[PDB]
């Protein structure tokens, strides 16, 4: 829609998304922010204009570009306090980055505490020319971007620190709540006979979604941004943050169909057509589907997703064949949560601005403990063995600036060192099932990158680390614009009222 060179106006304003009023922050008036596209080689130049007015959902803003790699460019990642400080009420800050290795299906939300959950989120679509998966469709453009979201009727930091789910589950940025039952449904149309390229991004700050359509079977061709082998699926159960490409065939009769996205929690089931959209056929008349759902025969199984092409593996086919292993032993305490006995809290100076500096030790660099200093050009395991210490399950986490292969998969004992799928958030499952997720990733990449759950409201509690990759290099790997460097004075001047 918008971009690779744009404004994005951040600023609050009141929406109704299920039909309730509420103060939101919103990009270019909206929420769900509008698509940002582009084309992998281009280069994006996104001036972020802040003109929020409201402190309790934050004044300041630090926007996140979900999936890129950002080589080069480490200070536009956008997680506050890592890559930069915050940008200023009435201030605008240029986000200047190449994405010339990437296409695929991302996203765009603040990546200042909770602020997002408030509504700063979009998709963000990269396209290719080339496209290896194009022979299996015949439509991909802005209306066959699907975005799922929880939605609060109380802002963030107004109700409990990890509330039980949302009001309305929004496909498209429409839904229902308990409250109106005839509010107004989002609808996607396909003309019959068509296949559509459906690019389904979860922008949920909290719950994940089993989504599915009624009569309809989906071929997942796209796992964030990594290109797979086509999948036939029934049902997608997507976790916070994740993207999936599915063809969809619009073979069925004219008619309408409902659109399915079931939370895990909160208010389930599809009661008054919460949870709900309407796939509606050309032709087919404005009025709700009648369809009834059937049992998922063909759910999918992250562990039957493999990369398109062939994809090494970091390392060797080994538990800890790698440069360096690292485990994350998780703990909560009701309010916070710990990875390996550290709860993170923002530094003052901005770790990438620590590095540049001076500080490339993990002695040196701040929060002390939580962050991790990894060797340049090696291949790095991580695993995150799930457990109920750690209350909130099942966690997606994320890893900022890379890649990585799931060799073990949540629900799985399986370590694939071969073909497993790559990706930037993974589900670390239960610790019912004994889950140890494990990943791996090279070290290509200079610069501090966050790794932490996506779930907003457990990030806030401290459920983050930071990977310092590359430290001796990161200050000449990025050189910073003048922008940059004046963020913190700027942020820092601020009356504490005006953050
Ligand atoms: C800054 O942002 C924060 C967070 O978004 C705002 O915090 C709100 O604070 C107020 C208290 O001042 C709370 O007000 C409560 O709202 C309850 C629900 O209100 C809805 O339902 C009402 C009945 O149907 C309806 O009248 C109302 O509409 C009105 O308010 C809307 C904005 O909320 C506005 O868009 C409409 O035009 C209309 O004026 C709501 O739809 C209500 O039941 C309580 O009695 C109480 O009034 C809010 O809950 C807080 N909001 C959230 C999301 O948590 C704060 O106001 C912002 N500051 C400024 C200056 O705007
Ligand atoms: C989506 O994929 C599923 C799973 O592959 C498809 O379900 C399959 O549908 C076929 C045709 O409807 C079923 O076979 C038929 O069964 C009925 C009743 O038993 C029988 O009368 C017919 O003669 C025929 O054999 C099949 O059982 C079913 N498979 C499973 C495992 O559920 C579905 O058709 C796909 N949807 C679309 C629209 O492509
Ligand atoms: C949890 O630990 C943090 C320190 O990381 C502390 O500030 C907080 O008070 C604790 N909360 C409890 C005891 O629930
Ligand atoms: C998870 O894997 C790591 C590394 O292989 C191992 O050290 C750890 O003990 C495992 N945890 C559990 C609970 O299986
Ligand atoms: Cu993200
Ligand atoms: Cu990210
Ligand atoms: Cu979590
Ligand atoms: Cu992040």
């Amino acid at each position: 829609g918008v971009g690779p060179v744009a404004d994005n106006t951040i600023t609050n304003a009141a929406t109704s998304p299920d039909g309730f009023s509420r103060q939101a922050v919103v990009v270019n008036g909206v929420t769900p922010g509008p698509l940002v596209a582009g084309n992998i080689g281009d280069r994006f130049q996104l001036n972020v204009i802040d003109n929020l007015t409201n402190h309790t959902m934050l004044k300041t803003t630090s926007v996140h570009w979900h999936g890129f790699f950002q080589q080069g460019t480490n200070w536009a990642d956008g997680p506050a306090f890592i890559n930069q400080c915050p940008i200023s009420p009435g201030h605008s800050f240029l986000y200047d980055f190449q994405v010339p290795n990437q296409a695929g299906t991302f996203w765009y939300h603040s990546h200042l505490s909770t602020q997002y959950c408030d509504g700063l989120r979009g998709p963000f679509v990269v396209y290719d020319p080339n496209d290896p998966h194009a022979s299996r469709y015949d439509v991909d453009n802005d209306d066959t971007t699907i975005t799922l979201a929880d939605w609060y009727h109380t802002a963030a930091k107004l109700g409990p620190a990890f509330p039980n789910g949302a009001d309305s589950t929004l496909i498209n940025g429409k839904g229902r709540a308990p409250s109106d039952s005839s509010a107004q449904l989002s609808v996607v149309s396909v003309t019959k006979g068509k296949r559509y390229r459906f690019r389904l991004v979860s922008l949920s700050c909290d719950p994940n979604f089993t989504f599915s359509i009624d009569g309809h079977n989906n071929t997942i061709i796209e796992t964030d941004s990594v290109n797979s082998q086509p999948l036939n699926t029934d049902s997608i159960q997507i976790f916070a943050a994740q993207r999936y490409s599915f063809t969809l065939n619009a073979n069925q009769a004219v008619d309408n169909y409902w659109i399915r996205a079931n939370p895990n929690f909160g208010n389930v089931g599809f009661n008054g057509g919460i949870n709900s959209a309407i796939l509606r056929y050309d032709g087919a008349p404005a009025v709700e589907p009648t369809t009834n759902q059937s049992t998922s025969t063909q759910p999918l199984n992250e562990t039957n997703l493999h990369p398109l092409v062939s994809t090494p593996v970091p390392g060797s086919p080994a538990a800890g064949g790698v440069d360096k292993a690292i485990n994350m032993a998780f703990n909560f305490n009701g309010s916070n949560f710990f990875i390996n006995g550290a709860s993170f809290t923002p530094p003052s100076v901005p770790v990438l601005l620590q590095i540049l500096s001076g500080a490339q030790t993990a002695q040196d660099l701040l929060p002390s403990g939580s962050v991790y200093t990894l060797p340049s050009n090696a291949s790095i395991e991580i695993s995150f063995p799930a457990t109920a210490a750690a209350p909130g399950a099942p966690h997606p986490f994320h890893l900022h600036g890379h890649v990585f292969a799931v060799v073990r998969s949540a629900g799985s004992t399986v370590y694939n060192y071969s073909n497993p799928i790559f990706r930037d958030v993974v589900s670390t499952g239960t610790p019912a099932a004994g889950d140890n997720v494990t990943i791996r990733f090279l070290t290509n990449n200079p610069g501090p990158w966050f790794l932490h759950c996506h779930i907003d409201f457990h990030l806030e509690g401290g459920f983050a680390v930071v990977q310092a990759e590359d430290v001796p290099d990161v200050k000449a790997t990025n050189p910073v614009p003048q922008a940059w460097s004046d963020l913190c004075p700027t942020y820092d001047a601020n009356a504490p009222s005006d953050q």
